[PDB]
């Protein structure tokens, strides 16, 4: 069972090369560990939904190529329903190299073909009525807009992962959502302010009927509820940040599932925070996404810390 | 038709990311062109044999994985007989990221699983008698040793691509070959001398019954014939070096084919040099390997330069 969450957006073949020292120019660096993993904001959020006890579907695009075949196979073997994914004929599938040093710092070299997302993908109310919530990233904005709109019309949580994108893109999607979780950099760009707590008053005023959260990694999460300007704050669990790649995605997927489950806001922010924290302690992007059980137990112990 | 050359060694899925500026630390660099190409020293040499009008077979290892499937498919679609390639069960196939800036300089992040080459691959005189020459790289030394030995026993050119490797490896393979083409760095390591022309006297004395060449890229090629210490030199064609990746491989494959064809040494060094030069003017590793016709015409014009 479990609630069913539709995730919409990125599906990318990452190759993660774990090195001691970050390269600083031409030459050669020998990796000591290499992982190829299909991930991306929506895909990792979908994986988190699955890991956290929900059912996950993903709408996203690959090309009709070998990288695409591999993305589809990995994602469905990882517990995600890929049956509604788009194969964009003549597009090349997204892939990235990420070089992760022994500080957990990253160098990313991403390949992205815009042709992936140039064709209209169908989004009917009958399609969406099958889901309990929807979560969309900034990667496929014209589909994301439609999914948010239809979901909200149907009375469903319509959640925007408001990560870095052109301001235009963020401003286009934000008005369609019932819930937005911005990353600190996205919120910074949108508000032009520096400190996260100062961004919530402005973001609430702009979208006063919307749930708005801004995540700040180890610094916690600030949010405002629909129709109320009170700013709430929730600290996160402190862990050793081995690999923060996909942390926000694990957060978003957990949060989207918590909404589909009807969870109170602070409970949902806590669960998402702990899940993200757990994932940060394991090298490999989304691969550290914890089970629901692991998150619940961690959270229990954390809530009793001294 | 065409002579048939066996190439033995590396088979690697390269992803080549073409960037303006070489990254210098963590962050992100956006590529403007991305090419995925199966190559590696032996594989590219094999491709050059094909492009230059010969028939090429490759013995090399991949894992039973998706990267392996892709390597095999690319190489056979590129005109190479892959029917004798080894699928090493439980090994992971080799892949690399190469970031190539607008100076044509490179940063390489190679993944290699030694398990690829831990099992014995058969090498019978009946297998080898089907080839007109053999060319081996330093990547699979125990197979390379056998292929060189059997080929030479059969009266065939037995050519060593003497590129960078442990000195032990180079010293183990060199005595089995009828012809060795060392890269400047390999010859430097083996002799401990600095200037290429000074390396030929020592390398001839060590292997006096062997054809020995040392390539120096745009600086040309020095060599000694079997049984004679006279050092010969051949300048190369000056080109704009857009991408020198695989240049030496194109050289070796052409040279191996020239030997299978019974070509005189200077003619063979010239043809290999021009072929390598041509390949350097095109971005993308081995993808610039010229046709036999393109090389012959270029060489004709170059030999009439003023
Ligand atoms: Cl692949």
């Amino acid at each position: 069972g479990g609630k069913h969450v539709l995730c919409v957006g990125a599906a990318v073949l990452d190759t993660l090369f774990r090195v001691a020292d970050m390269p600083k120019g031409e030459g050669k660096v020998l990796p000591y560990e290499v992982l190829q993993i299909a991930e991306g904001m929506a895909s990792s959020a979908a994986y988190a939904v699955h890991r956290m006890g929900g059912r996950a579907s993903l709408w996203g695009a690959v090309g009709d190529d070998e990288t695409g075949t591999r993305i589809l196979r990995d994602l469905s073997e990882s517990g995600i329903d890929t049956s509604g994914m788009t194969v964009a004929p003549g597009a090349r599938s997204a892939l990235s190299t990420i070089i992760i040093d022994n500080r957990g710092e990253r160098l990313i070299v991403p390949f992205y073909d815009h042709r992936l997302h140039e064709k209209k993908r169908a989004c009917t109310p009958e399609d969406i009525a099958l889901f309990d919530a929807v979560l969309v990233d900034v990667r496929w904005p014209e589909l994301a807009l439609d999914v948010l709109t239809v979901a909200r019309a149907l009375g469903k949580p319509a959640i925007l992962d408001g990560d870095v994108a052109p301001v235009e893109t963020l401003e286009g999607l934000a008005p369609a959502a019932t819930h937005i979780v911005f990353s600190e950099p996205a919120a910074t760009r949108l508000t032009g302010l520096e400190t996260v707590k100062d961004m919530l008053p402005v973001l609430h005023a702009r979208y006063p009927q919307t749930f708005i959260a801004v995540t700040a990694g180890p610094a916690g999460c600030w949010w405002t509820e629909a129709d109320d300007p009170t700013v709430h704050f929730q600290t996160t669990m402190q862990v050793e940040a081995v690999d923060t790649l996909a942390a926000g995605d694990i957060f978003h997927g957990t949060f989207a599932l918590a909404m589909a489950e009807g969870m109170q806001s602070r409970a949902a922010v806590r669960l998402s925070s702990v899940a993200a924290a757990l994932k940060c302690t394991v090298f490999g992007g989304r691969i550290g996404a914890p089970t629901r059980e692991e998150t619940e137990e961690a959270m229990r112990q954390w809530l009793e810390r001294e």
